[PDB]
DNA sequence: CCGACGCCGCATCAGC
DNA sequence: GCTGATGCGG
DNA sequence: GTCGG
């Protein structure tokens, strides 16, 4: 936290960006900047010093001697003076309402909690689940309790088939010692790129996780992901655990190391991991890296047998999951 | 100066 | 129904 | 908003 005060004006502006101007580049113009000042290992002295770094020019640097010289920026200050603006970035913090709803929902004259609540029949089934558990989706889930949660999926899944292999990602393989929900990776041998030899591969896991009343909602689900809901159980007496974000992943098996890459992030490690890919001739999903021929059309699929290899291909020496946070 | 900015699953809607 | 575009979020 | 060519 070096740099909290100048990184966390970036992300505020961000989010403005996003959810107000609907500038989704901006956004991740702020969001570049607020990471590569966040891994800065000396505490910023001035804009001039800060625009050496890649992704900081001309106005952030600008607005980072405002902020340096005044301890504010006044470009916020009026943002978190205009009712119009606040009230969209808050709406927007309701899981499923993004920035197109946040403004449709405003100019109905809905733009409170209370405003939400009272026209829930306005929401889809997805924002009604977002509203529902709006305070447990704010907070933080400690690392104690992710090991719990871990201890439980892996299980429940070994109950189903024990040939399944449940990988937690996200933050959580990153080391980190909160994660705002949980993700897990899911393979299995009867699932490849090469054929799908059982149906219900995803369906049987996640029944089983609702059957033992870890799942409690869904907010999204298709043959290889999941989007819902979790509790762990408490004891007799003991107030109930916050109710937290879980979202699944059933990767093919033979993708495996493609998929945990892509599921392990952070996100700006893989926007800056892939843009480094197509500047060295490569495209990377969570599938497969593949070469780009010389219009640029994805060839085929090259072999991967463990993440280090994709590091190889576009020249990256390795990085653990715990040196991915960006 | 200017185009390019990672890549994709699921829910929902419009148009047919 | 289906296809394609869009919103949202992973 | 930033940057590479
Ligand atoms: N725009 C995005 C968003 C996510 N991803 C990938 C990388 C991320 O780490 C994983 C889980 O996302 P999440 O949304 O769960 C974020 P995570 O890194 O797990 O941190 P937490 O806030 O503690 O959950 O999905 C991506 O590639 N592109
Ligand atoms: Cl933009
Ligand atoms: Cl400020
Ligand atoms: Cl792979
Ligand atoms: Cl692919
Ligand atoms: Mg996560
Ligand atoms: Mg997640
Ligand atoms: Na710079
Ligand atoms: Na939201």
């Amino acid at each position: 936290t070096l740099n909290g005060g100048i990184t966390d004006m970036l992300t505020e502006l961000a989010n403005f960006e996003k959810n107000v101007s609907q500038a989704i580049h901006k956004y991740n113009a702020y969001r570049k900047a607020a990471s590569v000042i966040a891994k800065y290992p000396h505490k910023i002295k001035s804009g001039a010093e800060a625009k050496k770094l890649p992704g900081v020019g001309t106005k952030i640097a600008e607005k980072i001697d405002e902020f340096l010289a005044t301890g504010k920026l006044r470009k916020l200050e009026k943002i978190r003076q205009d009712d119009t603006s606040s009230s969209i970035n808050f709406l927007t913090r309701v899981s499923g309402i993004g920035p197109s709803a946040a403004r449709k929902f405003v100019d109905e004259g809905i733009k409170t909690l209370e405003d939400l609540r009272k026209n829930e029949d306005k929401l889809n089934h997805h924002q009604r689940i977002g509203l529902k558990y709006f305070g447990d989706f704010e907070k933080r889930i400690p690392r104690e309790e992710m090991l719990q949660m871990q201890d439980i999926v892996l299980n429940e899944v070994k109950k189903v088939d024990s040939e399944y292999i449940a990988t937690v990602c996200g933050s959580f393989r990153r080391g980190a010692e909160s994660s705002g929900d949980m993700d897990v990776l899911l393979t299995h041998p009867s699932f490849t790129s090469e054929s799908t030899k059982q149906p219900k591969l995803l369906h049987q896991v996640v029944e089983q996780l609702q059957k033992v009343h870890f799942i409690t909602d869904t907010l999204s689900k298709g043959e290889t992901k999941f989007m819902g809901v979790c509790q762990l159980p408490s004891k007799n007496d003991e107030k109930e655990y916050p109710h937290r974000r879980i979202d699944i992943r059933l990767i093919p098996k033979d993708q495996y190391y493609c998929g945990v890459l892509y599921f392990t992030g952070s996100d700006i490690f893989n926007k800056n991991m892939r843009a480094h890919a197509l500047e060295k001739g490569f495209t990377i999903n969570e599938y497969t890296i593949r070469p780009l021929g010389v219009t640029g059309v994805a060839g085929e699929p090259l072999p991967v047998d463990s993440e280090k290899d994709i590091f190889d291909y576009i020249q990256w020496k390795y990085r653990e999951p715990k040196d991915r946070s960006e």
